[PDB]
């Protein structure tokens, strides 16, 4: 799988400026 391993930064990069206020 990729989603899990090529996107699941995806998340770590773009959580952490939309985490970074809450």
């Amino acid at each position: 799988i990729e989603e899990q391993a090529k996107t699941f930064l995806d998340k770590f990069n773009h959580e952490a400026e939309d985490l970074f206020y809450q």
